[PDB]
């Protein structure tokens, strides 16, 4: 769902709406949430209002505006599943960046924005999280099971404000080696952190998904949790 009469828009002219989730009171900082390869679906409508009750405004922007308006996917549908992974092949993550970066914009000037802007990114969405954090664009982000975080490597020496990733252990998505090299990038920033959960596979935090583990997203939520209330 994206809500209705939002519409923002990017220095190249395309505008793209988003799911908005204004907070119980005001001033409060605002959480730009980045989308896995499903769209503004369920997931990201569940993340809107968990972030809403922690006390934080939220904005969901429909990055696959370029590619299909409104498109919003179940991944335990296969077409549907399928269709992701077409519109995933064909995402750009320049302009991806460039959206965000539009939306986080957006978010740091609505009337009860406290000037503050957090981003959080699950899966393609980590990637983003990971690449927005390297341009300075936020406050600080975190990253929920980012992919092909491996191949980014040489970004690490620009990131200058905060980050966290959760990374699950026996994700299929982050072969073995990706994880040394992951591990060693990111621990020489001592701005960037990157924790492993090892009974954890991949979308662990998402309830929907089969890799979902309760004890993983309890504590990788928690940790999320007080990384973002210095925003407050």
């Amino acid at each position: 769902m994206l809500t209705e009469g939002i519409s923002i828009q990017s220095y190249d002219g395309h505008t793209f709406g988003a799911l908005v989730g204004s907070p119980a009171k005001a001033p409060a900082p605002v959480i730009v949430i980045a989308q896995e390869i499903f769209g503004v679906n369920a997931f990201m409508r569940e993340t809107v209002s968990w972030l809403v009750d922690q006390g934080y405004a939220a904005v969901c922007p429909d990055l696959y505006a370029r590619q299909a308006p409104g498109t919003a996917l179940d991944p335990q549908d296969e077409a549907q599943r399928e269709q992701a992974y077409k519109l995933w092949q064909a995402f750009d993550m320049e302009a991806g960046v460039g959206d965000l970066e539009a939306a986080i914009r957006y978010a740091r000037h609505q009337p009860y924005s406290n000037g503050k802007v957090g981003l959080v990114g699950y899966s393609l969405g980590g990637a983003l999280a990971f690449l927005v954090a390297a341009k300075g664009y936020v406050d600080r982000a975190v990253g929920y099971y980012g992919v092909g975080l491996e191949k980014q490597l040489n970004k690490v020496p620009e990131v200058k404000h905060p980050a966290l990733f959760h990374m699950g252990g026996q994700d299929h998505f982050v072969p073995a080696p990706s994880r040394q090299l992951i591990t060693e990038g990111f621990g020489a920033n001592p701005l960037l952190q990157v924790h492993w959960y090892e009974e954890a596979g991949h979308s662990f935090a998402r309830t929907s998904s089969s890799g979902y583990v309760a004890s993983a997203a309890a504590l990788a939520n928690e940790r999320t949790l007080d990384f973002l209330a210095p925003l407050q």
